[PDB]
């Protein structure tokens, strides 16, 4: 079957409950009196509009149908993390959080799969939520790509990856709170640009500081939108690494070398480009994902691959084979 | 015939000499009895310790004798271009900076070429600073992305390119300067993942902003280290030009139409990476730049377009004619 397994949701939260956690920077959704349409709130502000298939399960099955997907992976949405707030406030949202998931899902757990959101910034009830959440039903977590200036190679991010190997917690590894800061506000610079770029800093902040040596090789760990920009500047990172101490410092084999430690999902948005992705990841670590229900996903879903000139065989892990492996679908 | 068109040099200059402009951070090349040595001084502490090769003629000359390399295009280290200065006093830098390149050229004006910085904080300075240094021999300008501490780039940058490109004045333009805050802080990061990022941004900066439509297309632009991330990152951006309506609002054509109007240079150190480079900008569209005499400079200048699986016209194009036509070289 075909396998989507990078989608996101959003709960039905009002206002005021959203008020009770913090009526200022908690998100929360107003619905069009239709029912069709609505908005990302955030206090009393519009964040991002969006639509039906976003927090309706069934509307979202419809569309599942159309665009020839059996199952999808879904989580929560970034504005949904919270990792700035005060630790317990943010351990009951994800808590709650990952509850309205299961209902989310549990209209047809046959076809909806969802991933966990964890209050990353508190080591001790980030685990905890990630064991409860599985043992409840989902299928893994998902986490931001870096929390504030610490970048997944701190200590305590760290920590956590060993958390989820040890348990067999399958983790999928997601850009947000964008770097660049005032310079990249105009025409979706930061989804163009400090996307990618997070990403790939994320990527190299586990190869350079050490931490796959550290880490069990059982972690199931997958980066979003084709790892971003890593596969294409990875020549450069070799070079570095064999030409400067500083670089090769902690890193004790070529960095090139770990791509058989993570994932990376399929959504490069260009043959050539998937081409040198699958290239230097293999096609048993690349995985459709589209990204819905967003503007700016895929719109016809698993269309690059199926297009592509790869083998059958390749084409029918990336579809379906790795992610059944990757997240345990049967 | 054999060309690299990016390279490096720095002046013979003096703490003293150095000194009547700032004791603190215009930077002055202190060198050792064992002529061989050196380092780039700021006041009286190690800013870069530094390669025989960088300043010298002589040796250049001798290296580039080993290499297959028979004419270098050199420019700035960006530690010299202080668009933070004051305006006026950064004209008089910036034109001593000239003279100082035009001793360093005329020791062998048939292998080493120069290209020119600029007063780049104010326009007209800088204006004025470029078409007196092409007048005196320089075959072109080399400028950053910004201004010290600046966020990209408006209008006043867009009449800059404007003033060159009627003025038939070659740019390569330079990821410079930051853009990680206080991330990044190990293994070179920044030249890793900020630099081709900030690349990628002067490019879609132009696009995106309909630059290109107002800018005489007889602008002749070069973008430093393949142009960053660019090419792979290409089909993320129409994808987003194509389905929202801001992306395509200063954009009047898909974004990827615009390859025609820009050079990168081929410094990706891979060759799947190198082939998708190509099959994007076109193969007359990339120019062989090494980076020399840095340490992350290519090795063997030229060896990666040689072994590429590429073309036989293909490989002269990049080696030797896209960089005559570019800069006007025999
Ligand atoms: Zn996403
Ligand atoms: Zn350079």
């Amino acid at each position: 079957p075909r396998i989507d397994m990078h989608s996101h949701f959003f709960p039905r939260i009002s206002e005021q409950e959203a008020a009770k956690f913090d009526a200022n920077h908690a998100p929360w959704l107003q619905v069009s009196a239709k029912g069709d349409t609505g908005s990302i709130m955030m206090g009393k502000n519009n964040f991002r509009p969006v639509y039906q298939a976003l927090w309706d399960p069934a509307f979202r099955i419809e569309e599942m149908d159309a665009q020839g997907v059996d199952v999808q992976v879904t989580c929560a949405t970034p504005v949904m993390f919270g990792y700035t707030w005060e630790a317990n406030k943010a351990a009951q949202w994800a808590e709650r959080m990952n509850d309205f998931a299961l209902e989310f899902a549990a209209h047809n757990p046959q076809r909806i799969k969802v991933l966990a959101q964890v209050p990353l910034q508190d080591l001790d009830l980030a685990c905890k939520e990630a064991s409860r959440a599985v043992a409840a039903g989902h299928l893994g977590i998902q986490i931001g790509n870096h929390l504030g200036d610490k970048d997944l190679d701190d200590a305590t991010l760290e920590a956590f990856l060993t958390h989820c190997a040890n348990e067999d917690i399958p983790i999928l590894v997601h850009p947000w709170d964008m770097m660049g800061g005032q310079r990249m506000k105009k025409w979706m610079l930061p989804w163009l640009v400090a996307m990618p770029a997070e990403t790939q800093l994320a990527i190299l902040s586990l190869i350079l500081s050490g931490a796959f040596e550290r880490i069990p090789k059982s972690l199931k760990i997958c980066f979003g939108h084709g790892g971003g920009s890593f596969a294409f500047l990875l020549g450069a990172v070799d070079n570095a690494w064999r030409h400067r101490d500083i670089v090769r410092e902690d890193c004790p084999r070529p960095p090139s070398e770990y791509v058989d430690r993570f994932f990376v999902d399929s959504a490069v948005f260009n043959p050539g480009a998937l081409e040198l992705l699958v290239s230097v990841m293999g096609e048993d670590r690349v995985m459709l994902g589209s990204d819905y229900p967003f503007p700016l996903g895929e719109q016809k879903i698993g269309g690059l691959v199926l297009s592509s000139n790869l083998g059958e065989s390749a084409k029918d892990k990336i579809i379906s084979g790795n992610a059944s492996k990757f997240f345990n679908i049967n």
